[PDB]
């Protein structure tokens, strides 16, 4: 039980990790040191090299991610030494600052202590480290509907949002042995935000839309050789459609297409006018324009798919199977204008990888 699965994943991982690092000779002894450690202790501890390359492999294996060309330049921050809430908080603050990098975003992951055996050492409640709160009372909706349950969790613990449409949620996480999480307001100085303007349509600013600079996904588990890093927030830069075609456009999110139609001067009355499609394009142009104007990293979906084609080519050249989720790789805007749409992808799950895990709240 347990201890044998771990040993199994350890061999598979160390073998492949050391091959890729050109250290195949050291596999026998390292598996023989892991040998004993799992016997005596029930677990084993990755070297800094194994953990860094493991997190990079996990990104490379993420079937749904179009951005995987850059998997090998991931900036991995080893924070397995953290023991206190102040240290977790400061490491999360640090992640924001160094990932943001004044707008020239650095793909970064901060890795906290892995679970003991099932027991989390640190449990992060945020979905992303920077995200907007969401409210619904009396049928007035404010903010980001996808954040309603966490926002309400946060307000149970004594936080109170100003109830703008763009309240920054606090960092919220629980330590092993604490019954409740703590929360910390984000220092505003750390959070870049981009007002959404349009290159051509001066009135687009009347919408008073903004989005934050850096998506830092903080609720996924990193699995590396049987070790379960449930707390390992990571970030890339945005692909513009995530903001323009989903966050700001979806009916169950900010639902802005009808307001976009009005400010760009087209009627939103007939499906055959394709006003939603037109508003989608103009909003997505505005998002790319705005991030570029402010000097915040962003990629459009055409360039992203172009990079992903190079990832595919690199995989074949390296003899690695390519895996991918066609339904998530195609962009939600003009998908058939990318090569992705016109091919198929094996959706097999390879480890190391990032995985969903149950929310600690409800
Ligand atoms: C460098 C810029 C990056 C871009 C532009 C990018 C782009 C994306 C996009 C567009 C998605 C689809 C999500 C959606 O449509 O809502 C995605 C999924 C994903 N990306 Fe990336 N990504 C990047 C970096 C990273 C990094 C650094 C990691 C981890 C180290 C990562 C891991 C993933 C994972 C795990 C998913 C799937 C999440 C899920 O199932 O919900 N990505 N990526
Ligand atoms: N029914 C379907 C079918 C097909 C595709 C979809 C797309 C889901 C998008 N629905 C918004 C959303 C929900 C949950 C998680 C999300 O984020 C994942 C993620 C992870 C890492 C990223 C790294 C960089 C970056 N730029 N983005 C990332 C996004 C998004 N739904
Ligand atoms: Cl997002």
């Amino acid at each position: 039980e347990e201890k044998e699965i771990l040993w199994n994943e350890a061999k598979a991982f160390i073998a492949a990790c050391y091959q890729e690092l050109g250290k195949a000779a050291e596999v026998k002894d390292r598996l023989a040191d892991i040998k004993s450690e799992i016997d005596l202790t029930g677990s084993y501890v990755h070297t800094k090299e194994e953990l860094e390359h493991g997190a990079k492999m996990a990104w490379r294996n993420s079937n749904r991610c179009i951005g995987r060309l850059f998997w090998n330049s991931l900036n991995v921050i080893d924070r397995r030494d953290v023991r206190t809430k102040e240290e977790v908080r400061d490491a999360l603050f640090h992640h924001i600052e160094t990932a943001t990098n004044n707008g020239k975003i650095r793909p970064t992951i901060t890795i906290f202590p892995p679970e003991e055996k099932g027991e989390k050492q640190v449990e992060i409640w945020n979905h992303q480290l920077i995200r907007y709160a969401g409210y619904e009372s009396d049928g007035e909706r404010i903010g980001d509907p996808a954040s309603c349950s966490l926002t309400a969790a946060c307000e149970e613990l004594g936080w109170r949002g100003e109830r703008t449409d763009f309240d920054l949620l606090p960092l919220i996480f629980r330590m092993k042995g604490d019954e409740q999480p703590v929360w910390y307001e984000l220092p505003r100085s750390l959070v870049i935000e981009v007002p959404i303007t349009h290159p051509d349509i001066e009135a687009f600013s009347d919408l008073e839309l903004k989005w934050y600079g850096v998506p830092i996904i903080s609720d996924m588990k990193l699995e590396v050789g049987g070790i379960h890093y449930n707390a390992a927030p990571f970030n890339g830069w945005y692909m513009g459609t995530e903001i323009g075609a989903r966050n700001l456009a979806d009916e169950k999110r900010y639902d802005k297409l009808k307001k976009v139609a009005s400010v760009i001067g087209i009627a939103a009355d007939y499906n055959t006018d394709l006003w939603k499609d037109q508003a989608l394009v103009e909003l997505n142009k505005a998002v790319l324009h705005s991030y570029k104007k402010q000097g915040v990293s962003i990629v459009d979906h055409h360039t992203a798919a172009s990079q992903f084609k190079r990832f595919e080519e690199q995989a074949e050249e390296a003899g690695r199977k390519l895996t991918g989720d066609w339904t998530w790789l195609i962009p939600p805007i003009s998908p058939a204008a990318t090569h992705i749409f016109h091919r198929s992808y094996d959706n097999s799950i390879v480890k190391p990888n990032y995985f969903y895990q149950d929310k600690p709240y409800e």
